[PDB]
C-alpha cells in the first residue's frame, strides 16, 4: 500500500494491498504519522492518525481523526497503555493516537465502529 | 400511573397511563427519587432516576439507572445544567439524575436510546 510524505512505518509492519497511510496530521501543528512495530494494515485499509505498536486495523476501514469508535476491552487496552484516560466509550481516531495493541474493526451486525484489544498484543 | 414509596413529583407534573415512577435508587446510599416541576412522563415509562424540572420521558421508553443514553444538544443543555460536565457522549441514567430540561427518546431509525433537549425547556 502507500505510504505518503512524513509517514514512518515500523518493523514486522504488513501494509495490506491497497492500503493508505496518510502523512500529516491536519492542523497548523498537525504532526507526522507514525505507525508502529509489528502493525497489521489491512487491505484496502485508510490509516489517517498515527499507531503505536502491535495495533490492527481490518481490511476496508478507515481509521481517520474524526471517525469514532466504541471501546472495547478497557482494562486490557489500560495494561498496554497506563497513561491513558479510557473513562469513556466513544473516541475520535485522533484521540487514539500512538496507543499500542489497539484492534480497528467494524462490527457486522450492529455497524458500528469498534476499537478493541489485539487479542496477541497482551501476549 | 404509579409512584412508588419516596418518589415525589412536583408541580405540573403529568405521570402517564400506566408509566412507572420508582421511589429508591439502587445500593447502600441509595437516596429516593424525585421528579421535578412540569415533567411529562409518558403512557407505559418507566423512570428510575431523579429528573430535574421540565424532563420528559416519551412512551414506552425505560429510563433506568444503568440504561445508556447517547447525548445530542450538548450547548443547550449545558446552559441548564451550568455544573454538570457534558464532555462524553454515552452517559448512564444515574450519571444524568437531577438534570433540567432532558428529553429522554428512542431513535427509532437506529433503535439508540438518546438524551436530548426537551425544547420546551429553554423557553
Ligand atoms: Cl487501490
Ligand atoms: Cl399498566
Ligand atoms: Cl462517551
Amino acid at each position: 500500500g502507500r505510504i505518503s510524505s512524513s509517514a514512518i512505518v515500523g518493523e514486522g509492519s504488513d501494509v495490506g494491498g491497497g492500503a493508505s497511510i496518510l502523512g500529516v496530521l491536519s492542523g497548523t501543528s498537525g504532526n507526522a504519522i507514525s505507525v508502529g512495530k509489528a502493525c497489521l494494515l489491512g487491505a484496502n485499509s485508510v490509516t489517517g492518525i498515527p499507531l503505536g505498536d502491535n495495533c490492527i486495523v481490518d481490511a476496508g476501514i478507515a481509521v481517520l481523526e474524526g471517525t469514532k469508535f466504541l471501546l472495547k476491552d478497557a482494562e486490557e487496552l489500560a495494561k498496554l497503555n497506563p497513561y491513558f484516560n479510557f473513562d469513556k466509550e466513544i473516541y475520535k481516531g485522533l484521540e487514539l493516537k500512538g496507543l499500542n495493541g489497539l484492534h480497528f474493526r467494524q462490527d457486522s451486525i450492529s455497524g458500528a465502529m469498534i476499537v478493541a484489544l489485539n487479542k496477541k498484543a497482551v501476549k
